[PDB]
DNA sequence: TATGCCCAGCATCGTTAATCGATGTATATATCTGACACGTGCCTGGAGACTAGGGAGTAATCCCCTTGGCGGTTAAAACGCGGGGGACA
């Protein structure tokens, strides 16, 4: 928490966490199981795609059509 | 003397014209009532003007409450089948 207990904080939270804990990484078993790997990917908008990136954050022709539910989902569709 | 013949005589029918009166239609005049606008008079309940103060506006922060998402059971809704008893004539 504090910039410069944290020390004094850590010096409390890992000598006290450990016990009732246990850490260990991978380097077991897998050195005979194949390699792991992810990759990422930037995909950008489309036609009809930005229609609805672009009219939804308003109710101009999300109200036209559809805008009986408009209402409810109005909140849902922003950030969830 | 009785019976056909001459000379009036009012009522029968119809038609013309003047007259009192009823009906229909204007036409300017004298009431009837029902006013709505104005001036008469007066009251003050509003308008007009000024003040003082505290409500309400707004702005800045907080934190609670409302919405959301999710997943497990576990009751509830849903369906149908069947036949009885209430609706309806």
């Amino acid at each position: 928490n504090q910039d410069e207990e944290q020390e004094e904080y850590i010096h409390d939270l890992h000598r006290r966490i450990q016990p009732f804990i246990l850490r260990r990484l991978k380097k077991d078993v897998e050195k005979s199981l194949p390699s792991k790997t992810e990759r990422i990917l930037r995909v950008e908008l489309s036609d009809v795609q930005t229609e609805y990136y672009k009219n939804i954050l308003t109710k101009n022709y999300s109200a036209l059509t559809a805008g009986a539910k408009g209402g409810h989902f109005s909140l849902l569709n922003i950030m969830n």
